[PDB]
């Protein structure tokens, strides 16, 4: 296998779905640097999959925020569900709101049906809120049938969840808060053996982010911290680092991004990240052993 997986345009912040037997990962399309660039520069998502672990097919941008929303501008830091024989992108417009986007097929095109940002500030439940960021979204549907949306950015209590309806594109009820230690960005929710796995970025505060998480027996409520799951891949400049976790064919993953693309070619690797895939494994107690990056491909 290789490593890197993909290098023809920069990408970030995976989120994953299985469907049809092929693995896809969607990715912030990281823009090549401009000069002035002090900022994202993420106006569209790119996707990327595999049946075999080995060949990466490129799906293009299947998603860009002013041709494909009425509202919004960027999109950042996907979250893809696979519901109702349906896909369901979730992203964020910078901080200005999420955003729903929906296709039939997982490459697209997909297109957000709505006038307005799925959840912005005025979402019931939101505010009070002091530094958020309404962004990075991570949508979970639970064996109930109940869609949680989870979100938010900047401290241990700027995290919300809410919940979806059925058809993925509304809400229902009022969010909620929930804390979770040094939480900075990339709320995640996975389950596994009747355990829920609250997993996210960590701030900057006692070192360089790395992706921690926390269990619990129920999905927004009774959560404990339990370590790291990803330090700082390789070649990452200490800088943001953003996953996801997902089961393929009977194995674990965590996608991520490092910039080892940039690193090679001598680039600026601030806003020019490469999507990288780990495997993932549980201990017994169904806590999750520290990730070990590679860089000679998956074995
Ligand atoms: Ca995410």
């Amino acid at each position: 296998a290789d490593y890197p997986i993909f290098s023809q345009r920069f990408t970030a912040d995976p989120a994953a779905v299985v469907y049809n037997g092929r693995l896809y990962i969607y990715c912030s399309h990281d823009s090549d640097a401009t000069p002035g660039q002090s900022t994202y520069n993420i106006p569209d998502i790119t996707c990327i999959s595999t049946d075999d672990l080995k060949n990466w097919t490129d799906h293009g941008e299947v998603f860009n925020a002013k041709r494909d929303s009425r509202w919004a501008s960027v999109s950042w830091a996907p979250s893809i569900v696979y519901r109702n024989n349906k896909f369901y992108l979730y992203y964020g417009n910078g901080g200005n709101g999420i955003g729903v986007a929906v296709s039939d097929s997982p490459t697209g095109p997909f297109k957000d049906p709505l006038p307005g940002p799925l959840v912005s500030w005025n979402t019931p439940g939101v505010q009070p809120a002091q530094n958020m960021w309404l962004f990075d979204p991570g949508v979970f549907v639970d064996d109930d049938g109940q869609a949680y949306m989870y979100f938010g950015g900047n401290g241990q209590n700027n995290i919300r969840v809410i919940k979806l309806g059925n058809d993925m594109i509304s809400t229902v009820g009022s969010a909620m808060t929930m804390s979770a230690p040094r939480f900075f960005e990339a709320a995640y929710m996975h389950k596994y053996n009747g355990k829920y796995y609250f997993s996210y970025a960590s701030d900057f505060s006692q070192g360089a982010s790395k992706i921690e998480y926390m269990m619990s027996d129920k999905p927004t409520t009774g959560f404990q911290y339990k370590g790291v799951i990803l330090p700082q891949p390789p070649d990452n400049y200490s800088n943001n680092n953003h996953h996801a976790i997902v089961e393929y064919k009977g194995n674990w993953y965590v996608v991520y991004h490092n910039r080892t693309v940039a690193k090679q070619r001598g680039l600026d690797p601030v806003y020019q990240r490469n999507v990288c895939i780990d495997q993932m494994f549980y201990n017994a107690d169904g806590t999750i052993k520290q990730v070990v990056p590679t860089v000679d491909g998956l074995k």
